[PDB]
């Protein structure tokens, strides 16, 4: 039996794993739903509670805590630990009788909990990605310490990387430890992606595009901030330094591809130059999935990918001057020091501009390019905590840096 | 430092293996190549002889025997063991300075190497698909008992393949061993093909293809007998029974894809719906390195595959009503018993004629089915080399029912 907690279990990832998860119990009883973490939906949180029927209940918002054991009650045969706020979420990470915990909540909250997870030595089924880019200096000293501590990643492209290695190897290192490509032999990763909407725009065509044009035709399903992403293909440019952190692969071995029939979703390239890709539909199920099996698979009765239909793939270059992001990305990350964190945090309040038709696509970047020039590095503190208050000083700064920006601009 | 004997040598897997090895000891010292053995070529043997100066040299044909001492006396500083026939054979088998035996000798008298490697308790990286779809079942038998005994698959779909899957579950198996698909997780093999030079010929087109034709501008550089059977596809057909036998996997989980760029060199899908795929140019030396250095992974200087240079990989079902050689052989396979042994030997009676301009395209596949037609089962013997015996015999007996069918038609 697998026990898993999940956190942040009424967004977008929580809701997908609780779905894969049901699914693959009906073909064999398998996992064990130990805890349910969500922020305020108290009704779907009875809902899930009343269907998994998990040890550990926790509602962060105090004010409804009343309302969610009145609620609880109502399921027969059953009686939880009903906790609320951070307490609660640091009380499940302590629980002996939890193994695994996917972590589906975004922003700062969900730093937190990842760190709790790992202080507690869990495995980690992190599907944040911008901690890793704008926080990865901090949660690599916090997995050296606590040992047996693991984060697996479940953004799509890095699962596939995950999963195209040797697990002999694998279980002789961690993600985001120094050494993990050495010791799986890893010479080079192929970082697919969708391309976006814009690919065969002209630069006078991006220059017009707008959040609405941006939003069209998503090859995957998933919220706003990322598909704008997508777009500009930051997205990619902030999985670039993810990749970094997670495999300890040098910039220069991480290339860019656009696939644009989502299949392929990475490949890794060994030192002997062989290449191990993974492929399905685009479907976020198995990269969840695998995060909460790994290092076994289990039986699933998702749809085969049919090849021959498929028919044909296709791989490109993206061009840096149409997808400048992607050039700022490498930049930052090639610099070091804290500027994935100031490339991450003043990208988030360029991309919410676009999205609301306040910038230009190019604005974007443009925001994106001078934050980062305003930036001196700074001394990175070798104190755990002290590092962790130094990125988020940093982090608001840039956004503050970039508002500014946008405000003194006409 | 890993010890290897060549069978094979002079044959297109074995100059490949010895380009491979040259070109990995030039970046660091990793191979010893201890042993040469070669059918008749004694110039060749010498030349390579001369570079690689191996403990062991040994050639089949006797009546060569003292030509080759001969010609070894011409190299200074070097005192091999030169030995003869199928005695030297086994005693390179049994040599304890050998680890490694790449067997590329594909004719069935490479069965015999097969069998001495395996009885040795060698890694046997072995390109001989012949042995396994004529005396699979023996095979397995003799593996069982030689508990130490490894068949590395080089055959590349079939590298490809193992290179998919885990070690770390590879490693509580073995290929030819029951239950190696049910350990890795198994759900489906797609086996990818080139599809030869006549994918795009209509039925009145292919009726007239000669072996010449067959011959012409081939996507691997390889010996004319598996060139015809890739034309006829029944190079496919063998590597299904194969891949059946190899990893213990259901016939109706194969799944034939034609797929021309030969980029993607075959896939695995398992349980949960993943697939993983294995990809490279095309060139033997990924996979025979891969089962040399198996369950690690080496540097090379080998070119670096371009993806988007490649650009696009596509994807097709087979006609089984223009290669019906595909379809014989799934029918042999399933049937099981000694089916596939009599497939595999009219083949080679079918192959050679149509090689040399003796019989038409469709004439292959008539006179294999008319073959296997006309074979009736038999008790298997539980005895070994009553086993083997009765293997040499249906061989035998299904190339000369060949012979015969071709000799009566006009
Ligand atoms: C699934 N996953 O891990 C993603 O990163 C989704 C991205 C893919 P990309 O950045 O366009 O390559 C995406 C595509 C389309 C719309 C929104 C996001
Ligand atoms: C490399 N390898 O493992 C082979 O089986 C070579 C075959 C490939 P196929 O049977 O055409 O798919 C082949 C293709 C073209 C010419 C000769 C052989
Ligand atoms: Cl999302
Ligand atoms: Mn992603
Ligand atoms: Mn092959």
């Amino acid at each position: 039996p697998i026990n898993v907690a999940i956190f942040g279990s009424t967004g977008s990832i929580g809701t997908n794993a609780l779905n894969i998860i049901r699914e693959c119990n009906k073909i064999e009883n398998v996992f064990n739903v130990k805890a349910l973490y969500v922020n305020k939906s108290v009704n779907e949180l009875y809902e899930q509670a009343r269907e998994f029927l998990p040890e550990y209940l926790c509602i962060h918002d105090k004010s409804v805590y009343e309302e969610l054991k009145e609620l609880v009650k109502n399921i027969k045969d059953y009686k939880p630990i009903i906790l609320c706020g951070d307490e609660g979420m640091k009380e499940i990470c302590s629980s002996n009788s939890i193994d695994k915990i996917v972590i589906g909540i975004d922003s700062f909250q969900g730093l937190y909990s990842t760190m709790y997870a790992i202080m507690n030595n869990k495995i980690v089924a992190l599907a944040n990605k911008e901690s890793i880019v704008s926080a990865g200096f901090f949660l690599k000293k916090l997995l050296n310490i606590h040992k047996n501590a693991k984060i697996i990643p479940v953004d799509s492209e890095h699962s596939a990387i995950f999963q195209c290695l040797d697990n002999n190897k694998v279980l002789k290192t961690k993600c985001l430890q120094d050494n993990f490509s050495k010791i799986n032999n890893i010479n080079k990763i192929f970082l697919c992606s969708s391309g976006g909407p814009f690919q065969n725009l002209t630069m006078d065509e991006l220059k017009n595009v707008t959040s609405e044009n941006a939003l069209k035709h998503p090859k995957w399903k998933m919220g706003k901030k990322i598909t704008i992403d997508s777009a500009t293909m930051m997205n990619k440019g902030l999985e670039v330094i993810e990749t970094h952190f997670l495999f300890d692969v040098d910039y220069n071995d991480i290339e860019v591809i656009v696939h644009k029939e989502c299949i392929i979703h990475s490949c890794v390239e060994f030192i002997d130059k062989s290449v191990i890709s993974q492929m399905y539909y685009p479907d976020m199920q198995i990269p969840i999935l695998y995060s909460l099996t790994w290092p076994d698979r289990i039986k699933t009765n998702l749809k085969p990918l049919d090849l021959a239909q498929v028919s044909t793939l296709t791989f490109h270059k993206p061009s840096l001057e149409h997808f400048p992001c992607i050039k700022l990305a490498y930049q930052a990350g090639i610099k070091g020091n804290f500027y994935p964190t100031v490339l991450n945090a003043s990208n988030e309040i360029a991309n919410n501009l676009f999205l609301n038709n306040k910038i230009k696509y190019f604005d974007i970047s443009s925001i994106i390019s001078q934050v980062l020039e305003s930036f001196n590095s700074q001394k990175v503190s070798e104190n755990s905590e002290d590092l962790m208050k130094q990125i988020l000083q940093i982090h608001s700064w840039a956004k503050d840096k970039a508002t500014d920006i946008y405000n003194k601009h006409n």
